[PDB]
């Protein structure tokens, strides 16, 4: 609770390296997180060799973290595993569609956060890479990842190197609903947005675009409309690729 | 003590006749969307209920499991990007988030969320139990909690003080999860080792016979998790997909 109130993304990581028992002792107990009828549909691979970073990094928009994080690992949405054990126990699977990928990567996405919580609350810094899903052929490829295998997402790990100030959140009449969902209005937005508006943090982000809002800077520079869709377009492709529609 | 109590932890199922006090949910849910979010944006909203009759209307959606009536308090966690997308309107901002990609980012903060308020409201003595039924019947919850494009339930958590104390479900060697550096591909021996321990708990044992299966894996393949409803879910997802903007 106080971790996790306190809680940032750290970036920048210490020499110190991640022990097999620490790691392995996080990743265990993040497996406990509830799991779709107990099955575990998900796989980590847990990138250590500099080589191999190397070798991710491109696929993650040279983000530093890669190759500078003792520990890189990619949560992966698995229902090989499962349907190998089908195979091996005479029933017929029929896991290759979008609503076991959707069930695979809610399995995933638990483990992941999870294990961040716990690396947290362990003394560890962690970012997620949300590249992931910009280049999971890249992170196909790199990892060998079979059919019924997704790279859902990435987390970097280490010791932190850096103390960064806490980033703002809304306040949270404006993420909770009660009963039902209570549309936004002008006066709703500009009411939750208006300390997020006054951060100079947020106000040189939006200069340094040569914007004039915040949200230009995430419509027209981070998170623009040609990239989403090419994206969507993209992950049908992979998600096909992968076993995971038809 | 939060990898004691994620050691320990397991799903709870039926909760004490007690209340969850606003302060405490509030607290809870405030600290959860600390979770990582992408660009900050917080890209999710939480549906509260707590009323009966709103639980009654929930119950169906959910296959009438009984935790969406009996718990204090049913989560739904959305994916949206409506509130971001409102936001951009009101800042001469030209919104493109009505795609896959931008659902499954969406998606992606809310799962965060929900599995940091679990371990979090876990860590407060409480039980919490997901709802896998809110991705079979979302446009019934859509409907029920009046949400609106851009907003899609992703998962629904029953919250409570706990009124069992049930045996921990087991989970696999952790060596059939973690791959070093590359996925290492399962062998039949693999398999059979991994899975050993599960199929020698009496738990599983029951579960094939009471479903009258020789394994397993037939009891997930032909009654639970069948292929047929799958891909008809699949096609649902699609079209609910497509109703609440996220695409064409
Ligand atoms: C995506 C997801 C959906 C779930 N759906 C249900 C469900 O609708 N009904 C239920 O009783 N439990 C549900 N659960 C709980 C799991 O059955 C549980 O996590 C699994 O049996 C392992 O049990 P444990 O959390 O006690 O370790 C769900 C869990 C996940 C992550
Ligand atoms: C799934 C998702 C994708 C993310 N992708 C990236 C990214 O690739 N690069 C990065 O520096 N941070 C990434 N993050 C971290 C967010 O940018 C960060 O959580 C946000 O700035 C809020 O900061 P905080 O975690 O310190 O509160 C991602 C977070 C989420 C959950």
């Amino acid at each position: 609770m106080d971790t996790v109130k306190n809680r940032r993304t750290i970036r920048k990581y210490q020499q110190k390296d991640i022990t097999p028992d620490l790691l392995n002792d996080l990743l265990e107990t993040s497996f406990r997180a509830s799991t779709m009828g107990g099955m575990q549909l998900y796989s980590v691979v847990v990138t250590r060799d500099a080589e191999k970073k190397e070798i991710l990094s491109p696929a993650h928009f040279n983000q530093p973290m890669v190759k500078e994080a003792p520990v890189v690992l990619t949560f992966c949405a698995d229902f090989r595993r499962f349907c190998k054990y089908c195979q091996e126990r005479n029933a017929v699977p029929g896991y290759g569609n979008l609503m076991s990928f959707l069930n695979a990567a809610m399995d995933t996405l638990l483990v992941a956060q999870t294990f961040c919580t716990l690396a947290e609350e362990a003394g560890l810094g962690i970012c997620y890479l949300g590249t992931t899903t910009y280049n999971p052929q890249m992170i196909i490829d790199a990892l060998h990842l079979p059919e019924l295998v997704f790279p859902i997402t990435t987390v970097t790990v280490g010791y932190p190197a850096e103390s960064p100030k806490q980033v703002d959140r809304l306040p949270i009449e404006g993420i909770i609903h009660e009963e039902s969902y209570h549309d936004y209005t002008a006066e709703d937005i500009n009411r939750l947005y208006a300390y997020k508006e006054s951060l100079p943090e947020n106000k040189l982000f939006i200069e340094e675009n040569q914007k004039e809002t915040l949200p230009q800077v995430f419509t027209d520079v981070r998170y623009t409309k040609k990239d989403n869709e090419f994206m969507s377009e993209n992950l049908l492709k992979v998600l096909r690729r992968q076993g995971f529609m038809d």
